[PDB]
C-alpha cells in the first residue's frame, strides 16, 4: 500500500519537530496526516493516523512541548469525527473511537492529570457498553492495561489504583 | 494555567468522542 508510506514520511518530519520545538511543522505535519487519512477513506489509513498522534504526543511529552501535545489531542478528535463521516462500518468505528481514547489515557497518565485518566476509563467503559461486543470490551480492556502500565513506570500511585479498580468493575 | 489546559482540553476531547458517539447509535 503507497498510502501508508506517506504517513512514515510525514511522521519522521513531525517527531522530529516535536525535539527541537518547532510546535509550527508539528500543527502542519499532523494536519497533513489527517488529509492523507481523510482521502484515501480506509479504516487503516484512520487508523495509521491515530498512531502518528501517539507517536508525537510521547516526544512533546517527553520534550516538554506542552502545546504540541494539546495540537496532538485536537488531531485526535478530528480523526474520530471524520472517520465517523466516512466509514459506513459501525464496529471501524468503535475500535477507531476506542483507539483515541486510549492514545489521550496514556498522554493523561503521564502527566499524572488522575481526573483525565478517570475520565478516560469512564468514557472508555461506556463506548464499550452501547457496542456490546467482545470486541469492545477487550479494546476497553486494553486501555486500562495501557493506563496501568504508563502510571506504573511513571511511579503515578493515584492512576494505577484507579485503574485496576476499573478492571474489577467489568469482570461483573 | 498551562497544565491545567493540558488537562481541560483532555476531559472535552474525551466527552466530545462519547457524545459523537451516543447519537450513531
Amino acid at each position: 500500500e503507497d498510502e501508508r508510506r506517506e504517513l512514515e514520511k510525514v511522521a519522521r518530519k513531525a517527531i522530529e519537530a516535536a525535539r527541537e520545538g518547532n510546535t509550527d511543522e508539528v500543527r502542519e505535519q499532523l494536519q497533513r496526516a489527517l488529509e492523507i487519512a481523510r482521502e484515501s477513506g480506509s479504516e487503516e489509513a484512520f487508523k495509521l493516523a491515530l498512531e502518528v498522534v501517539r507517536r508525537v504526543a510521547e516526544v512533546a511529552a517527553r520534550a516538554g512541548n506542552v502545546e504540541a501535545v494539546k495540537e496532538a489531542l485536537r488531531v485526535a478528535l478530528e480523526i474520530v469525527k471524520e472517520a465517523m463521516e466516512l466509514i459506513k462500518d459501525p464496529e471501524a468505528i468503535v475500535r477507531l473511537a476506542l483507539e483515541a481514547v486510549r492514545v489521550v489515557a496514556e498522554v493523561a497518565a503521564r502527566a499524572g492529570a488522575v481526573e483525565a485518566v478517570k475520565v478516560a476509563l469512564r468514557v472508555a467503559l461506556e463506548i464499550a457498553k452501547i457496542a456490546g461486543t467482545e470486541e469492545a470490551v477487550r479494546l476497553a480492556l486494553e486501555v486500562v492495561k495501557r493506563v496501568s502500565d504508563i502510571a506504573k513506570k511513571a511511579g503515578n500511585e493515584d492512576a494505577v489504583k484507579e485503574a485496576e479498580e476499573v478492571r474489577k468493575k467489568i469482570e461483573e
